[PDB]
């Protein structure tokens, strides 16, 4: 047998975003059951057998920063993360409330300080940055946050770094996005350029998009609740109950792969290949896949 | 008014892939009407008012390389491209037949030579590479193709270069993909490293995914006919009638943005903002968007 072109990944992360849960049982904006949409996705991910190292939620967790929404989100997601053996990484969005998030999501004293955090998963560094501005919807990063980020990034991590934030430092194809985009991206660019940041995970746009920023790949996950219709009349915007899902992140020795996971379903087209049948077929094609360095 | 963080893009491209049309009126694999799926997408893109510089189809145009499929594809797509004022760029996939594609899609003498081509859109270079292997489904790039590519890339283009091919030089999250992946990626990497290639557009995987290859962003568009369900049992594969669409590519002075366009539709969530209302709202937020360098 000959080795496939790439080994199994070093790390696997789920990248979920923009859950927008509300307290109680009403439909989000009277139009979509955000709990049901998120719940269906989590159940599908659970049934798939995926075993990620971490699950990262890139902001807009609660639509109006409601305590009851955070409690519900925690009750849905914590058992999911525990069942998958995954660490859980939460990020602020413009809809969240720092104090209520701390209290009800994190069991931490309420504070209005930016939710900026760092952790390690073995050799991989994850930095959480808070681009939210209390009482506002556009993104900003304070000078103090940039200083902190620069100091953290002064040395690299063995497997490099993933930066998780809400407002992405990239252009949007939707004109309305400019009203609420991350401001003064140049200042963040000066901090990030030349560092070991291998991926910037983001949300906010409610559609799947990717680019680079000062040479670093940016990956924006779409939303679990509702998404932007990119077939809208040019210049406009329409959110819709459709195309929800999340992203899967694979960290390899030499690259990071982002993949869009739409909600499961749709009638089968072509042959369904079971895991067992796939193992047989791959061997019959004369190939083996080299194990992960972290197996 | 203050300027938004990014100007309008220099270039706009549609990136469509894996149409898999067949001759006559039957359903692809007896499961999905590929003509209907493609047709619906084209009509939605047409109605949106998008005016791309080019439309790039990254392979698997005809499912069995049928003359009748190429004739049909041409009849659907050429009027679409003409209506949008866009140039049309065709790329070979493993399902295509070089000779029949040349004859029926391009009005060119039948030849079994690789479909390797170059063109310019103003200052932007587009290179088409043929990763297909007649009679086979995996990807290969001949030594002669690599030499040709290296010679072309010996000098940069003013707006850099987009490389369009079928089999992407990236890992897949689906195990079965290894049986038909691009082989000897290292050799392509030696050619591409350090060149002015700003984006590698690809298909083949039938799901939306992106990564880097020797420091160059790779963007894989999903398929118009049927797509992979990434909530399938780990290790397996299931194609499905759902999540079809294409990608939109925006080339800016400093970055290239790829965005997933799922099929339009779904019930409206939140407020619909017309183009006119958006212009008003953006101005009311105290912002203007700087015009394209190519306006
Ligand atoms: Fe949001
Ligand atoms: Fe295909
Ligand atoms: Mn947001
Ligand atoms: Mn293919």
């Amino acid at each position: 047998l000959r080795a496939a072109e790439h080994p199994r990944p070093d790390y696997v992360l789920l990248h979920i975003s923009d859950t927008h849960l509300i307290g109680g049982d009403r439909r989000l904006y009277g139009a979509v059951d955000a709990d049901d949409r998120l719940g269906e996705l989590l159940e599908q991910l659970n049934q798939s057998g995926l075993r990620p190292d971490a699950i990262v939620f890139t902001g807009d967790l609660a639509d109006k920063g409601e305590p009851a929404a955070y409690r519900k989100l925690r009750g849905l997601v914590e058992p999911f993360a525990a069942q998958l053996g995954a660490e859980l990484v939460w990020v602020m969005g413009n809809h969240d409330d720092r104090a209520e998030l701390r209290k009800f999501l994190l069991d931490e004293a309420p504070s209005m300080a930016p939710l900026d955090r760092v952790c390690m998963i073995d050799g991989l560094r994850i930095i959480v940055l808070d681009t939210s501005v209390p009482g506002h919807h556009h993104g900003e990063i304070r000078a103090s946050q940039l200083g902190w980020l620069a100091e953290e990034l002064a040395t690299p991590a063995p497997d490099g770094t993933i930066l998780a934030l809400h407002h992405p430092p990239i252009p949007s194809v939707l004109d309305m996005a400019v009203t609420v985009e991350l401001r003064d991206q140049a200042a963040l660019g000066r901090v990030l350029r030349g560092t070991d940041v291998r991926a910037i995970l983001a949300g906010h746009l409610h559609y799947s998009t990717n680019a680079t920023f000062v040479g670093i790949p940016v990956s924006v996950a779409s939303a679990t609740c509702y998404t932007q219709d990119l077939t809208v009349a040019a210049g406009g915007t329409r959110g819709r109950d459709g195309a929800q899902g999340c992203n899967l992140v694979h960290v390899y020795p030499d690259t990071v792969v982002h993949s869009v996971i739409p909600l499961g379903g749709g009638e089968t087209v072509g042959t369904f290949v079971s895991p067992g049948q796939a193992r047989r077929k791959i061997a019959e094609s004369g190939i083996f896949i080299e194990p992960s360095r972290r197996d």
